[PDB]
């Protein structure tokens, strides 16, 4: 096929252009399987070349140029084009570190790796905070239909970036727990080591190398904390949520209790207004005292009853 | 007993027979112990033979020659005699890289088990997708009873797929881990120490091996990766339809107690219209300014006590 | 006091006496505090002895013999003293591998604990899985009262097996990670280091030691997983009975909901009903045309606002 | 200040007395950070000196002395008067295994220890598993509310009963995993390198360490699975509890269900009854084959109404 | 721009200026990248400098000084300018160990951080044990509204909380763990290797800062099990507020329908009462013994139909 190539050289240029998949590998002197970028997070050198996926950044980091492969419909315009060359180029900054190439590029990708994590992070966290506030409040019955979908989709990707972050971690522990790994990333060295070792100024050794790594497995480590407790936040505030909802709920139910206790209490003697209403001879029909004696019997006794009933619940406590 | 041999050589040939288990043993110089298969997941190398089994697929990789042993009733037809010799026979892929037959052995192996973990998670994860997605919404009361026992199988399938994944890693971190393990698995190096040696061109060394088997272990890492982000999510939409139920609960308990308190209302002033219907001397059955106001006064007195009931449950939020 | 011992020599032949435990120190070479037995799972050797416990199974393989200790009430009858002399005798499986007398006595005694722990495992999950499969299903209300004792029993009973299967894997692995540890169990290669050393032959090394403790922690690995999933497959049916009760309750609770607004519309238009029965001169009741025109309002009235009620639940979803 | 010193020579006789701390770190030949017992779980070694602390019980380990500090007020009269001299006396036991002193004093604290740890867990063991027992039982709508506080008071316990056992055990595990820390418990040895080392029976050495601080490792291993079980047990029975719960709550709601469809049946035909009750020409109160008629209609159609709303809620199973 | 620094000298006077970064990097032999505190939880050293940052708290150690920089706006004054100038001076504690300022400065360092995080649990604990305390009693149908909030932000302090003990137990384990990190704290030695050793009586090597470490990392140790032990009893505590709410709605849920059985046997026969009070010729309206025999019958049997529903539900258990 073709491979979409981004191409800095030690200077920061920017040269963008297409090549055949065989023929880049000849080029960099590579193999078909070095460039199968099939794992989405990978930080391998193959043959004094560095070789990094991280998910669509798919570069490869040569002595002296830094190639960015699959560069197109990624939005990969700004970083490449303005921010990347003036990090490559070593301009500012400190003038006394003059560090090499394949530092400043495993540097600059590290660091973008960390920013596309960082900003994830930040977008997430306050879009969680602000449904779980507003949805753990205790002044509902309910709580909001279409903000727990929200939180469905938010909760994914949140799980999806803490993956992120892990692989990330274990790409960068994986380096600098084997010191051999460590030292392939030094590929200037290997490919002059004579040249590289005139400079023996301290610019480029396994501890300038360890110090980069373990900057951003620092910073990536940072992320997985702050990752992490969104997480138990969620739960935690998921299980104010059920408690919210079971307390309503149990109270709604004691009211319509004591109202239940007030329609049984008049229907319990509504019944004798009932019975006394049929046309059948009750043989007091004439008398002009026990109308109103029914008729306070069934008022009183409806509310005795009540009272009666609502200390039974008080007595279930 | 007899094993159901297919053998391919070092060509891709495939010749296909029936051996009795005890003269098996003694033309691949192995012993009874070591064909048993009795683990579900293991790659070991006895007496110059690697002795590999995945599930179902049992093989044993020789010097010169592939078995794949109990190759019947298992679907290893379209495979076995189509795919299998394409890829043993090293047609195609680079012709600069001639490696020994173990190496195109091991790797058609591990290739194979990683497309049937591929394959039963790229099934998995549209059923469950499209089964929590749609016992997800919050627009019913309850949720479809038929697809709660899907989601059930669907779980079940996916922990069996993740201790799959799992168990191959471990198999192969195992050989990883360990030096004198992954030198073992150069059977021709062994085999001809001289003969071999003779092509000493970097065609197959600890590199090359551990390169191979690093592939498949971060391949299957991918895929735990995506199975453990998949039954995180099953239980975050559990969790949401938790809150989906026991909100629409709440609403339909303070509609019911809404309710209650209007036949409430209309129970407690019509007991005043039951007892001035009962057949007694009320003393007013003959004036006419005396059956409209008590008609009013139960229409209106319902409705005032209704809203002063709408009001207390108000008061509770 | 007395220690009932089951004596195997290195033909298989069975001998059960009983012996004080002070003699039985001296004549075993060992301590008190040896063969205390006070750790429910334990793999030791003591000064040229193998003492082993595997909760109630007691033994103690000397270079010569093999000892079962404490063997009366444990139902250690059937295997002691028909499976077991079968297998220390060496009979059939191949008669080209003359392992020591230890090899034979510490396979027998794993495969035995290996075989229990199988067996527990096999009787466990399918009452598991059968009392899970019918609690599951969405056709009731309600769950058995009765089964929710064998789930809780059962699940107890899987909890104690995981932890059996725990400690045996921990023992097996201690031997296995420490080379001192694993050259200690071959006993007759140092009570006799000249004896033992000229059949030379490949018999007992720290091979064939290495590839017997490791068949057994991969028997041992597989039931672990096999409980666990159990175990987990648990925890997934409990949450879909959950949704299962809740969306049953949300569906009686509807149709009740639907039922109250039924009865509130018929006694809100049942109230002009009352209203018009009452003994009071209402100036109406000599008219033709009122009575049915009020009938007909009643049930009208009550048709129409039912469903204007049944409207608004179809609103709140 | 002053410590409370109970003093044990290497013959168990028992001294009390009260020294300012300033002298004792003069006497011990130590300083005032080494006795600061800030940890709630140590065993340090300190210039020859076995300094531990276990929750309230801080005592120092001297080559000739064992000193327990601050025993007063915790119940330290029984064990440090009776018990612990007749241990550190060497009586009994072995009488052909003379072990220092530090080996009879270290023993006899790790058992003390253990015997609170194990003292702890069987007491309460029972009281859950007899609170949870009858909590779990289908036989009630609702759970007692006085035994609820006791599992919460109980679980409290026993989740700081399993840090009391993990500390344990990781004290433990320092020393084994440390072979200088192991050979520093040897303090009678570094005290006198030539006098102990005339008596080079094996009375101690790196294995009669080992095995006493491997056999304490192993009771606590114990005690966390055990413990350990008893938490999983209680998560497994409040799971069973809300299934209890939630079986009975669809059970009452059902019942109540069929009786709200039975009273709206009776409200629905009641209607026309209290229609026909009416004061208004109904023009037919004087037809006699009318009044038995709509009686029969009211009650017949009820039960019809009923019969086929009872059928409505078991079309939804 | 500018660092403000209060610099604390080896006599523990306090000197407050502020310089421009640029110049403290040249002042402190440093680079920009050394000083960049982007890291929560950090103890580097970088040449002969011990850098630390814990949250707020940004310190510089030098040979004979320590730094405190952003001290502003973080009421870093009480400890600042009159507890760190004591520690720092080495007057009182012990004045036979003239360790080095390095081991000064960081025990202080460490020891206001374990102090702050100290602080923040013994703060937290008492909040969480009230407010859980108080929710979970069994006496109320719901909870207090109010102060699931409360719990809500408790329990989210008490997870930053549990990250801060986390972090900063591994930023002092990343120093023991590896001797060269451990042996870099010692600053004096690197800058005087000779003046530094001619005080060769033990005043500081690898033992004492081991130690000091040691100390620290075990007291947030005992910081770790208290907050997860809190975290813990908040759980279990959530749990038996479910059963409570639970128990509770069982409780209403059994009497209201208690209540509805006895509704219904009042409708089901004040039916016949509503049908005998027709204005319908029921050829029973004259005689004198068939009114008080319905009117029993309807008392009566609202009664016994009211005693059978009563076991009905006790039937259902
Ligand atoms: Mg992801
Ligand atoms: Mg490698
Ligand atoms: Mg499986
Ligand atoms: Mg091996
Ligand atoms: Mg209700
Ligand atoms: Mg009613
Ligand atoms: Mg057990
Ligand atoms: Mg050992
Ligand atoms: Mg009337
Ligand atoms: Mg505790
Ligand atoms: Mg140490
Ligand atoms: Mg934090
Ligand atoms: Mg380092
Ligand atoms: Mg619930």
């Amino acid at each position: 096929p073709v491979f979409t190539v981004t191409k800095f050289d030690k200077q920061g240029n920017v040269t963008s252009f297409e090549r055949k998949k065989t023929e880049l590998y000849q080029e960099l002197g590579l193999q078909a399987r070095d460039l199968r970028f099939q794992h989405v997070m990978s930080i391998t050198v193959r043959n004094n070349r560095i070789i990094m996926r991280m998910e669509y950044l798919k570069a490869v980091i040569t002595p002296e140029c830094l190639l960015i492969l699959d560069y197109r419909n990624l939005n990969l315009e700004q970083w490449l084009f303005r921010e990347l060359p003036s990090q490559l180029s070593g301009e500012g900054q400190l003038v006394t570190y003059p560090l090499p190439f394949e530092f400043r590029a495993i540097e600059a990708l590290l660091q973008y790796w960390i920013n596309t994590l960082q900003g994830k992070l930040s977008i997430l966290q306050p879009l969680i905070l602000e449904t779980l506030d507003a949805l753990v409040d205790p002044k509902h019955s309910s709580v909001d239909r279409s903000k727990l979908h929200i939180l469905l989709q938010n909760g994914k990707s949140l799980s999806e970036l803490e993956t992120d972050i892990k692989i990330f971690k274990e790409s960068i522990l994986e380096i600098l727990d084997e010191e051999e790994l460590l030292e392939e990333l030094c590929v200037s060295k290997w490919s002059d080591p004579q040249v590289f070792e005139k400079s023996s100024a301290g610019i480029d050794h396994a501890e300038e190398m360890e110090l980069l790594l373990e900057n951003y497995y620092r910073l990536a480590d940072d992320l997985s904390n702050a990752a992490r407790e969104l997480r138990v936040l969620i739960d935690d505030s998921q299980s104010i949520i059920f408690i919210n909802l079971d307390s309503h709920r149990n109270v709604m139910m004691r009211l319509n209790l004591q109202l239940t206790m007030g329609t049984f209490s008049l229907s319990l003697f509504g019944l004798m207004g009932v019975a006394f209403g049929m046309n059948l001879e009750s043989s007091l029909e004439e008398d002009h005292r026990i109308f109103w004696l029914i008729t306070g019997i069934m008022f009183m006794g409806s509310g005795l009853i009540w009272r009666r009933l609502l200390s039974f619940l008080g007595r279930q406590l």
